[PDB]
């Protein structure tokens, strides 16, 4: 409430209706500072864009980022914007030979290659262009069936193939098994897997492992805000491992996009009505799921608290419940339009704000802005 | 794969990607040429625009139906390009004061009063303004979503629209289900919209007339040739008419989905072929940020394959044949997934997948510029 309240307030006063995106740069910049200066001499941190590629985000993480991680030529793009394309990493299941040409353009750093097909209609390109790229090849690690990297056994085919290639610079292997884990001790232990396998590989197939790429997936909590991931525990952690394992001449990267940017991004909206239909209570907000999918996407009650507001612009008085079962929807002609159903509410009325915490990391990205034609929610940047 | 296959032809040869919507306006022409001239004089179709608000598709239903349903400033905004403002009917459970007031401004047909409040606030505009507006009531009949007015309720917000003087109350609607197959449990929810909406204009002592009958025409996606009986459906509603004496009282619907959904098409290239722990999969251009409607719905949606013979590289085609495969696109989400494990006989990459029935909540939906992909091209055949 703190961060968000001065907003509020002004927009009040000034007879703004609230549906607002609001983001906390300071406290992203400091998070950051503290993030990738706790790390190692041969790791580095590369911000993975899915989470959130506004422009302003972009901007202000540039700074404290060795790179960016983009899964698409539309994310390479918004990169260079605040990058040198040689510390841009591309991954993805499906590059088109048309963001492969302008990746190789451009010169991206790597090419997280997912499958043999791939390396072939990327080294076509190669010898066509006549230059060559550095890539790692990403590994589906045996845990189930997904569209992700090279099966495990597939592995040592790919490898053979990639380094009769001139034009392909097999730097190492890319991991990403996982995504939000909380777990920091358990995180150590999915790295550790990822050493023992890649030094494996380097040693059977017998080429330099320059590099690992360690995924991202570092959890963000929703339910309980106060568990969240130890950072400073996994780090010192995961720094023993590295002398433990001799990876000290090996240069590692982390893809984060969730634990990055979640904590510093609300969605704050404005209470349109409360009503009750057959026992149950219902709280419709200006915008809706639409623009914040996240609730929906991952079907949890997204967490939120009640600015409470004192002045009533109608003649009429305003709707209040207490202490109800209370569904937080939002303005679309869909039942599945919900951002939390059936939580405890002490008190809410007609003009106050819901604030919905932990919305900067897949809220408005993964969001379907258009449907229902409602206009966007705007954009505050606090520095 | 008649009406696609001479533009997926003509890509091929172009050379162009392939990933595209495809729209048969001959077809949906004859659709509502169907639709609009079975119907009895007292009932007319409005299009519920949330289906697909696209410009093209909109400018060819205009022709055909009374006007558009809308559910926000934005699809009002939209609507008043193809129809004049009294054919505008306006619906949605939080409409803000604003969308109120531009509703009343440009003078649209009826608004759908969904609460107390809205219609207080509604009324509050009306006399600022000092203008009057046609109105309905949305009722919810006795399960508890957010939509309408809880049934016991209702009696109280017809005596407040009563008293207010701008309110003139043309009836009630109602709607109820949402994709209903059925013809016969149409009827009967029909009837028993007849029998609420006499009951409380007899009660309350004000002339019923008009009725919104909703929509929740359902499109069958499992079984495509097993859809809904229209014909049937009509000349029993027509019966249904004359047996509840509403031949003086004046209807509408408001279809979304039974009015596109058959002729649209997405229509997308195999990028690759791979097998991870036991299992296939088919990596497609673009993806469900394109095409939600597989993922929204939890199914395996229809679609028939176009084998293309030639190969543009150098190097092999990954070629399958009778194998259960998972489809998918170029996103980084394991839940970026069209169908899952479904039979296909003979599939390479190169080929079209021609995704069926997906022109009602298919790019209307859908979350376009999550990890910034291209937009697909959309093409609307015409001869
Ligand atoms: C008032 C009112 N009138 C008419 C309609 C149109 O109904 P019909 O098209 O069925 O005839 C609707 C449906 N309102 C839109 C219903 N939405 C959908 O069917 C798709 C989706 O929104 C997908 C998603 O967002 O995940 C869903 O909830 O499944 C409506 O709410
Ligand atoms: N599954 C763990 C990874 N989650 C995300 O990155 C968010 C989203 O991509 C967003 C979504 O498309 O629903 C998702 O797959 O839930």
């Amino acid at each position: 409430m703190r961060i968000v309240q001065p907003v509020i307030e002004q927009l009040k006063a000034q007879s703004h209706p609230v549906c607002h995106y609001i983001y906390d740069l300071v406290g992203l910049e400091h998070h950051l500072q503290h993030i990738t200066s706790s790390l190692p001499s041969n790791c580095q941190m590369y911000y993975a864009m899915a989470a959130n590629s506004e422009r302003t985000i972009l901007d202000t993480i540039s700074q404290y980022v060795e790179g960016f991680e983009v899964a698409s030529q539309g994310e390479i793009a918004k990169g260079l914007a605040f990058k040198p394309a040689n510390h841009i990493i591309f991954g993805g299941p499906g590059k088109t030979d048309e963001e492969l040409r302008y990746a190789v353009s451009e010169g991206v750093q790597r090419i997280h290659v997912e499958s043999m097909h791939e390396l072939q209609r990327l080294n076509a390109i190669l010898e066509d262009e006549d230059k060559t790229q550095h890539i790692l090849l990403r590994v589906n690690l045996a845990g189930r069936p997904t569209q992700f990297g090279i099966s495990e056994d597939e592995v040592d085919d790919v490898i053979e193939a990639a380094l009769v290639m001139p034009n392909i610079h097999l730097d190492g292997f890319h991991f990403h098994s996982i995504s939000n884990n909380l777990d920091s001790n358990l995180h150590v232990d999915v790295v550790k897997l990822y050493f023992k396998k890649a030094k494996s590989w380097s040693e059977k197939h017998r080429f330099p492992l320059k590099h690992i790429n360690l995924g991202g997936g570092i959890g963000v909590n929703y339910a309980d805000l106060t568990s969240q991931f130890e950072w400073d525990n996994f780090v010192e952690n995961f720094k023993t491992l590295i002398v433990e394992q001799e990876m000290e001449d090996v240069t590692l990267n982390f893809e984060c996009g969730r634990f990055i940017v979640a904590h510093i991004g609300y969605y704050v909206t404005e209470v349109l009505d409360i009503k009750k239909v057959h026992g149950a209570w219902y709280a419709i907000l200006r915008g809706g799921t639409q623009q914040f999918r996240l609730p929906v996407s991952w079907q949890h009650n997204h967490p939120f608290e009640i600015y409470r507001y004192k002045d009533n612009p109608y003649s009429f008085e305003k709707v209040s419940i207490s202490r109800q079962d209370t569904t937080l929807v939002g303005q679309l002609c869909t039942p599945k339009d919900v951002f939390a159903r059936e939580v405890q509410i002490d008190a809410i009325s007609t003009g106050d704000v819901i604030v919905f915490k932990y919305a900067g990391a897949y809220g408005w990205s993964i969001s379907h802005h258009d449907f229902l034609s409602h206009p966007h929610p705007e954009f505050i940047y606090l520095t």
